[PDB]
Parts: C-alpha cells; sequence; structure tokens
C-alpha cells in the first residue's frame, strides 16, 4: 500500500524528520497515467524505505500553492522538512529508483 498524504498531515508529515517521497497527481490529469504503474510498483521495489505518498492536488490546494506545482505529475523527496529533488514530467522507474537511491541512503 502506498501512503496517502493530505493537506493537513501532509506538513506536519514532511516537516518532521522522515523520509517521504510525495507524489503529487490528480485524477483529471493526462500524462500521469503514463507514470501510474510504475509509482505503485515503486512502493514495490524499494518498500521498506521509500514512504511512496498521494497527495490529491485538487482536493488539498494549501501545499500547491506554496511549492507552486504548475504541472502534474510532480515527484518531491523530502527527508526534514526540505525538498531535496523534484523531478517531474514522466520518468521510468528506471529513472525514479536510481534517483531515490541516493536521497534514500
Amino acid at each position: 500500500a502506498t501512503m496517502t498524504l493530505t493537506d493537513a498531515n501532509f506538513q506536519q508529515a514532511i516537516q518532521g524528520d522522515k523520509p517521504v517521497l510525495v507524489d503529487f497527481w490528480a485524477a483529471w490529469c493526462g500524462p500521469c497515467r503514463m507514470m501510474a504503474p510504475v509509482l505503485e510498483e515503486f512502493a514495490e521495489a524499494h518498500a521498506d524505505k521509500v514512504t511512496v505518498a498521494k497527495l490529491n492536488v485538487d482536493e488539498n490546494p494549501e501545499t500547491t500553492s506554496q511549492f507552486g506545482i504548475m504541472s502534474i505529475p510532480t515527484l518531491i523527496l523530502f527527508k526534514g522538512g526540505r525538498p531535496v529533488k523534484q523531478l517531474i514530467g514522466y520518468q521510468p522507474k528506471e529513472q525514479l529508483e536510481a534517483q531515490l537511491a541516493d536521497v534514500l541512503q
């Protein structure tokens, strides 16, 4: 199961001190379907390391205004209330797995 963050728990979650890859996506989005199954397989890949969380920026609009999430999908890794790496668009699971290997270690 992937994690599911939400406006209130979102910032209280990341700002503590915890590796969490927040996935910003929407059910009305077009090219988020491309990486849709790699993201759920991404939680199958590392699993005991990556918290692949899910914010609906449609439903929860507070953090999308802070960062300015202008084009979903948008993956951002937070380790201690600070996005170490923002990458967006379609990125294969192979691009993801090497990208997140650096920050998770």
